[PDB]
């Protein structure tokens, strides 16, 4: 047993390892979404840019948990990072609804294990409300305008 | 009777107290409107930002009247600030029409008791004309565009 | 039910609404105290200036709780803001003792629901100790000196 | 078939997808190495810092290939990223020998599909030569000195 | 009973007083270690410099708890600060192992009563691992090199 | 016997150790005084601030004597630091009279073993003369004014 380990249950150690894999999984799904909207096919580059730094944000959380695991004297055990659920993510509304479920699954896991997770979820809810207001799925002009006016900051 | 009080009728003193409560009431209604448009549900953040500084503007008028009351030797008597008329304010058009009535009620009271009240009312009339041009209530794309192009300055 | 709402009890939602009204109530009482010390009658302008930004501090807490309520997917329900307990607040000692009770009532509610509430309460206790040392209620020279040397920073 | 696709074989498209997964695999293995040397247990923080930006460098290559795939009109197909070979990487020499094999496997794949891959491999060969000169595996003072003088820049 | 005291158990008040004495005790032990390595006899001045600001860090924690005790309306009761366990602390490894036990005893007490205590303990574990790698107790060249390369920043 | 020890009597070595403990004792008593005047109860924050840097000044003297002991080849032997005489220090006059006795006891010991000790003692005599002029113990307004005008620089 580790010399810096003091009052850190084997259960917390195993839960942090599940959270690391979950965050890497979330990062991979956002990476997949980022390059889907960059397709010539799809071409909504500010939506793509949002999913790419969301991908980076989740990879950063995973590295911070790994840091925390070593700090407390736990041992990091890595698992395969499963391929994302879909290869195509439909339109901006569909993709944002899938991202909201993903952030709620990550947040659920953190509860079972924050001021930032709730910020992220409120942001995705705001986005979904505005995409429905602009008439998605059907209104392509609405989708173009969302990428320029909301995702272009 | 106050040592600085000179040519200030008991009627003007009571009217200034009614105006203080009216301005606090207007501030509370705008605060209510500000946080309604911030709902994940509604999410028109520049409309929300407009109602929040309108809320601050009315609270500032109330403090200036209280300042004026003491300056003239009157005595401030505060009353309960009634809860706003509605908890939900509908859409941007509905909310702007309710704000125009509120500014006209405040302005009516000031007449019975300015270069700024008329500016505020002309501004709300301009806003309502443009929301009707954009097709509110029905046109959600119009409402999104109003929040970006007019309320985003 | 709200799309961003995840693990937020109906009880926490109702308690946050009670806290919003309590903070607006505290803000109104401090506003009342601020303009009492500004009377020609009373004229302790640094005591007045302290109660006015205390009034602003409590209104800011109420807006932050409203922000938090929307973030979590709760719905803000506003109530009347009751008129302050008194129209006259006596002398600086009397007013500071009333402010200490008010901050303890707000802090009690937050317990039932901080690093800042305890700071505020220790500050009011310090003030009351020094007003008793200067001989309040009777010693008017003490009261004048407190407004200049402690409340003038 | 894609409107921007011109003279891009289905074979090149499938090979770029294998290379993306290989680069993500290399990134994950370096991440694993980075946090192994950060253990209280191991504690060679400049060796850890080297493997962490190597992890970032490989993730950047994978994103650039994905960019290239969309540019040419190919379609990105992601696969699971397999867990690294080991959970423990032994000492600095063992870890550097494992990194040299990994960079040679990546470089082999790129041949089958550069001025930077050969730079990286010559760098790892230089490191291994110096670790053998310092007496690794046995000489712990040598290993400490390598982390300070070579990996500390 | 104190006028600012609200929801602060007599048990928390007595525990904070035990923690103040414990932190002063830790400060005194580090002071003792600091001047041991400054002996002409021993002369590892960067190890000495580390223990002197560790001594200052623990004295600062004790003053912050005393601040917290008055803030909450508790009353500070001081006790004798016991002389450190040893007058001689052996070599750098022996001293670092004694410091790790001391930080774990302080951290245990804080549990019974943080993001900084775990940082401090991981740092001492890292140091001990590197001193064992350099061949302490026997290898004096290793000890000299540790003082220059790790403790010299 | 130490290799740098030349013409340093075993008597001077033992006296320097008594002086180190005496200075740590003086530091602890001033620390106790510093946090007494910070009580909500007492609240004379510039008197508190004076005793806190006096506490730091005595701890600095103790560290300088320890430095001198090693320089000359003596060996530092630490003793328990006794708890201060009182837990409550009364009023500012009482506390200043206790500080004057403490500085005279430290200065007596230094004689038996300066341009700074006499400065410190003349300063405390000046303070006591002015507190008696302001009517301490009875005159609380005098005590408040001393904290603002003399201790506020
Ligand atoms: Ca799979
Ligand atoms: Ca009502
Ligand atoms: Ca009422
Ligand atoms: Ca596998
Ligand atoms: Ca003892
Ligand atoms: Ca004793």
């Amino acid at each position: 047993d580790s010399q810096v380990r003091q009052n850190f249950h084997r259960d917390c150690e195993a839960a942090i390892n599940r959270m690391v894999n979950m965050e890497l999984y979330a990062s991979y799904t956002y990476l997949s979404m980022a390059f889907y909207f960059d397709r010539d096919d799809i071409a909504l580059h500010n939506v793509a840019k949002f999913f790419k730094e969301q991908s980076h944000e989740e990879r950063e959380h995973a590295e911070k948990l790994m840091k925390d695991q070593n700090k407390r004297g736990g041992r990091i055990v890595l698992q395969d990072v499963q391929k994302p659920e879909r290869d195509e993510w439909g339109n901006t509304l569909e993709a944002m609804q899938a991202a909201l479920q993903l952030e709620k699954t990550v947040n659920q896991a953190l509860l079972d294990l924050p001021e930032e997770q709730v910020k992220s979820i409120k942001q995705l809810g705001d986005y979904i409300t505005n995409l429905k207001r602009l008439g998605l799925p059907q209104n392509g002009m609405g989708e173009y305008l969302f990428d320029k006016h909301t995702m272009g900051e």
